């Protein structure tokens, strides 16, 4: 039990035109987490396919999907790390991992919904990094596996996008996470995924079929909001005749301390309130930025991952915060992607909405609080 505020923020105004009316359609997304994303070294086991079930113990069925579907989610992300799938020097996809994704995929698709597949934890010195030293490789693997993914679903609708890497950063360094744009080592990662972000553009637009005219989402460093809002941020070329079709991707579980931040640190937060000043500060902050810079220039942008751990049952609050989320973005035309890991108890990240084993939700509440703000 948990009671669905009301929310009051006004609403702006968004430039008609197609990419964010495509957008608006998208009304809401659900990410299929701690699936196919699932990344590791050395499995001690010899079917790759069980990477799918590493992270959340239950293989994808249709009749999830269906579930996803009729509760009003009208996007499904489906978040793939393929470094662990390749072959040889060119980065050859197993046949078996590629057909397991698209199964999957068509389960959306036979549902009607937007679908969005990327590159997710393959960053990585030798596979996807965003620096000059490994530039040389990164441009080859962002090329193989677009040309390989983009090849196979090159005849399926706009209602498939590419996003074309996930949280791209220099994995490692001291910067992985934040900025100094006044250190040189930052100032080329920010310029090397300008350039990988490119090469993806590219090498969707030259499979052909619908892939020219497909919907690309492309995320700035580490998919934060700022470093796509920073000057030196470049939305890709297409000398192609389909206009306004790049999205901005971008990642925010904030307030930190109450969305992300582990219980046992002495500043996280159980608590958030729509009548708290503070609850409400950072999401106010980094929408109104993103739509200064690109929704109200007609350039379409799309929260990939948002949400709240459970907090030993702090349902009210998590409640609260994904009606008022929802809103704030809705308001400012910008559609958001809950990120469900099929996670509900322990010490872990638990960002569970669905029991997929049972098909039953276990927090309608939250679910609900999203559906009422997000038309």
């Amino acid at each position: 039990r948990a009671k669905i505020p009301e929310i009051k923020i006004a609403s702006r105004k968004i430039p008609n035109n197609a990419a964010l009316k495509f957008v608006k359609d998208m009304k809401i997304g659900w990410n299929l987490g701690n699936t196919f994303d699932a990344a590791f070294e050395n499995p001690s086991f010899d079917d790759e396919l069980l990477y799918e079930t590493a992270w959340c113990g239950v293989k994808t069925t249709k009749q999830m999907i269906d579930t996803v579907k009729k509760a009003g989610f009208n996007t499904i992300r489906i978040p793939v790390s393929w470094h662990n799938h390749v072959t040889g020097s060119n980065f050859t996809i197993s046949k078996r991992w590629l057909d397991r994704v698209q199964q999957v995929v068509d389960y959306a698709m036979k549902n009607k919904m937007y679908v969005i597949i990327n590159i997710h934890h393959d960053i990585m010195p030798g596979y996807y990094y965003p620096n000059s030293q490994h530039l040389q490789t990164s441009i080859k693997y962002v090329k193989s596996i677009w040309t390989q993914v983009a090849t196979r679903f090159k005849n399926y609708n706009d209602h498939l996008i590419f996003e074309a890497v996930n949280e791209p950063r220099l994995t490692g360094s001291r910067f992985e996470w934040w900025l100094d744009m006044n250190n040189p080592e930052c100032r080329d990662a920010v310029e090397a995924i300008n350039k990988l972000n490119q090469v993806f553009v590219d090498t969707v637009r030259s499979t052909g079929g619908n892939n020219v005219s497909r919907y690309l989402m492309v995320p700035g460093y580490a998919a934060a909001p700022e470093y796509v809002l920073i000057d030196e941020f470049k939305i890709p070329k297409d000398s192609s005749k389909y206009k306004n079709r790049i999205i901005i991707s971008v990642h925010a579980y904030r307030p930190y301390n109450f969305a992300l931040q582990a219980p046992n640190e002495s500043g996280s937060v159980s608590e958030w309130s729509v009548n708290s000043e503070e609850s409400r500060r950072d999401i106010d902050y980094f929408m109104d930025k993103l739509y200064d810079k690109f929704v109200s220039k007609g350039i379409p942008v799309v929260i990939g991952e948002f949400g709240a751990r459970d907090k030993n049952g702090n349902l009210q609050s998590r409640v609260e915060f994904a009606a008022y989320y929802v809103r704030a973005a809705r308001a400012r035309g910008i559609t958001c992607c809950w990120w469900d890991n099929n996670a509900f108890y322990g010490n872990g990240e638990n960002f569970g909405l669905l029991d997929r084993k049972t098909l039953k939700w276990v927090y309608p509440e939250i679910v609900s609080a999203m559906m009422k703000y997000a038309r």
